[PDB]
């Protein structure tokens, strides 16, 4: 419970930006792989990259997401560029783009009541390797936290 003191920042990008928001690709262990800048915006979810190609996810597709206290953790089907995976990136504002996200993407006309949660089943067991390229896929969701956006029978 102690309050961090900004040390110094020399940057033209805010210590605050509301939408921009700076996130760190890491592994199942959480360790830095790659920094970069995620961007949300009422259409879909962007990330700004290196040089690389961006990667964009759209909301209607996030079928669940979660977010921890300094992480951001979101699923993404198999209706995008990367495919099916879960990606997490470390973020102390990950609150921030947890919760806008899901107000953007329920901005959209949508119909949403209020349903009781039902237990969820894993898997058996299933492993592979490498196969196309991308950021690292996870096999265990590391959040816990997980909202339901999109849904239709």
């Amino acid at each position: 419970g102690s309050s961090g003191s900004s040390g110094l920042n020399r940057d033209s990008v805010p210590d605050n930006h509301p939408t921009k928001f700076k996130v760190t690709n890491v592994d199942d262990e959480g360790v830095e792989l790659g920094s970069g800048v995620m961007e949300l915006t009422q259409s879909e979810l962007v990330l700004h990259l290196h040089r690389r190609e961006a990667v964009r996810w759209p909301y209607l597709c996030l079928r669940r997401y979660g977010y921890d206290s300094n992480l951001f953790s979101f699923e993404s089907g198999r209706r995008c560029q990367t495919g099916q995976g879960i990606f997490a990136f470390k973020c102390s504002r990950a609150e921030e783009i947890f919760n806008l996200l899901q107000d953007l993407m329920q901005c959209n006309s949508i119909n949403v009541m209020e349903e009781p949660v039902i237990i969820t089943s894993g898997s058996s067991g299933s492993s592979g390797s490498s196969g196309s390229s991308g950021l690292f896929r996870l096999r265990h969701f590391p959040c816990g936290n997980v909202n339901y956006g999109y849904q239709q029978q």
